[PDB]
Order: C-alpha cells, then sequence, then structure tokens
C-alpha cells in the first residue's frame, strides 16, 4: 500500500530475456504454423473466429519497440497464440501438435528463466 513495498525485484534483464525465448521459439522446427500472421484474406472463417489474432512476428515487433510494460503482458500474448491454434485447429493434425508441442517447449523455458 501507500509506502509500504515488497523487497525490489531486478528486472533489467527482463527484456534480453524475453527476447532470447523469444529466439529460441522463432528457431523451433515446429514454429513454421507460427511466424508470420495467419493470411485473413486467404483463411475461410478466421477472421470472424479469431477475435485477437497473435504471431511470433507481431511479439517481436511489439518486444523491440517496448510496446511490453512488464514479462507478464508478453507471456499472454505468447499463450495467446497457442490458444488461437486450439481454437481453430483438431489436436490430431500437424498445426495442432505443433502448438501442444511450441505450448510446452515455451513453459519450461519460462518456469526455468523467472520461477
Amino acid at each position: 500500500s501507500m509506502s509500504v513495498k515488497k523487497p525490489k525485484r531486478d528486472d533489467s534483464k527482463d527484456l534480453a530475456l524475453c527476447s532470447m525465448i523469444l529466439t529460441e521459439m522463432e528457431t523451433h522446427e515446429d514454429a513454421w504454423p507460427f511466424l508470420l500472421p495467419v493470411n485473413l484474406k486467404l483463411v475461410p472463417g478466421y477472421k470472424k473466429v479469431i477475435k485477437k489474432p497473435m504471431d511470433f512476428s507481431t511479439i517481436r515487433e511489439k518486444l523491440s519497440s517496448g510496446q511490453y510494460p512488464n514479462l507478464e503482458t508478453f507471456a499472454l500474448d505468447v499463450r495467446l497464440v497457442f490458444d488461437n491454434c486450439e481454437t481453430f485447429n483438431e489436436d490430431d493434425s500437424d498445426i495442432g501438435r505443433a502448438g501442444h508441442n511450441m505450448r510446452k517447449y515455451f513453459e519450461k523455458k519460462w518456469t526455468d528463466t523467472f520461477k
């Protein structure tokens, strides 16, 4: 509350560390469904159904331009990429399996770096 604070966590490396995680996600062999925005002219149903599209290139641009206020807003966009994927793709599909694999990969890096 006013004039009553928990000890200050060092957040000075968060930006660099989120960049490194995002590099590791970009270079994973199962990243290909997530590298670029879904083409809303060419994929029937995507525009109407997926209310907030997100992809790795869009996260990279937000990261590089100071549009994440903290590491939680960064994690929310990464998770949005996988939540969107589950919404649109059957579990038993190449893209459906890609999304589950990448979400696991991300969550372990996130816990190891920050928890």
